């Protein structure tokens, strides 16, 4: 129902914002291949966010 | 240090949360997202044991 689809929803947003912050954090400390990685993690979010927006979004 | 830290914490949760998310949405039948999020969830994991290894005890 709606209260699902929006947790699965808010959920999907904090994890976005989430990648982003770890990738700051990752390049703060030179932690170079962890950045890489971590930067296409960030892109996969961003495809899940824009997934969930689509059925969820209302 | 603290700041690797909070660092690896970070990845951790992010492997825990896109776990969760994963399993959310399968409940509501929502596969397509579901897809997206199991591969989400992978490459968390690999991040996860990339920081684990450099940062961990």
């Amino acid at each position: 129902g709606t209260k699902q689809e929006k947790t699965a929803l808010n959920m999907a947003r904090f994890i976005r914002s989430q990648t982003l912050t770890l990738l700051e954090k990752l390049n703060e400390l030179d932690a170079d291949e962890q950045a890489d990685i971590c930067e296409s993690l960030h892109d996969h979010a961003d495809e899940l966010y824009r997934s969930c927006l689509a059925r969820f979004g209302d």
